[PDB]
């Protein structure tokens, strides 16, 4: 960051560097801004998002006329030292691409999906109901891996995800937690 | 891309180039910032290859042209203002110029690792037995694989009825590592999971 920053290719893009803003838990692309040397560092040392108005006046902070703020994880050059990427966390209430999503967007999703269903009219059975089922379907996901039978492999496979998920919320844990944990081996 | 989409691209704000964000359609791991003139980005759509404009070289290029790694477009949109595309795409081998996927050092958002677990466990179906874990696990055969599939979900299930997150954290890590294996042994993976997953 301190060699980084110096090799930033300033000249090549007329003061002014395109800086993609992903989702630093998810991998959802939010948006593409652009900073000058002023908001790298304003970036940097806020730990918020800082971009340089392309259009005509000033820097901003991203959020500072709506309370939409992104937080930065992190901060990265491509090869050429022409692009950043910033992973970062958003906070106040997805992104401006439309309906586009990469296909493990959907398993994350998924998730808040079965979350916010806490509230709909399996959750209330208890955690030892949700938790016959990740071991029950277990049991048939390892059956069915066993007599080679793919589509019902797949089937199975889907509702032990499903289900673990519901479990992991039901304990307070996600499997971004999980994911995490993984990493970390 | 509908053609009133293309007609409200907002050329005049990028200076007749428009910045292209390229994402993996699957990880989601961002590859690369490019440019498109219409022309590559026509060239883009008709072709099924990402296609840029090189305003060094004032030519059309279709991003593999000399290394064979090709970008297979998935999908195309605009971000809310029309002066930014992202294009999610399928490279055809690996994207960047010293042997990694991406430009941007080993930066990764939370969620890639699971993506990239996924990969290495599926290299290791060839790696033999004393290579690893996972290629003594192949080698014991589905039947002990699918063994540790089903008792890491009883574990998964006795520590969360208890009460231990810090077990039931282990314990499901321990059930979708085996779990990948188990599908990778049948030639699945997760992404068709996902996909069945999103089918409901």
């Amino acid at each position: 960051t301190e060699q980084q920053r110096r090799e930033l290719d300033w000249e090549k893009t007329d003061g002014l560097m395109p800086v993609i803003v992903q989702h630093a838990v998810s991998g959802e692309v939010l948006m593409l801004g652009y900073m000058n040397p002023e908001a790298l560092d304003k970036t940097i040392e806020s730990g918020k998002v800082t971009f340089f108005s392309r259009t005509k006046q000033r820097l901003w902070i991203k959020g500072e006329t709506s309370g939409n703020f992104l937080n930065v994880v992190s901060i990265a050059p491509d090869c050429d030292n022409d692009t950043l990427l910033v992973l970062a966390n958003p906070i106040g209430p997805s992104s401006c691409f439309g309906n586009t999503a990469h296909q493990w967007l959907f398993l994350y999703q998924l998730e808040q999906l079965l979350a916010e269903r806490k509230y709909a009219d399996l959750y209330a059975s208890g955690t030892k109901r949700i938790a016959q089922k990740m071991g029950e379907e277990g049991v048939e996901t390892a059956l069915a891996a066993t007599v080679h039978d793919r589509f019902e492999l797949t089937n199975e496979a889907s509702d032990l995800m499903y289900h673990l998920l519901v479990l992991l919320q039901d304990q307070d844990l996600d499997l971004t937690t999980v994911i995490e944990n993984l990493h970390k081996r």
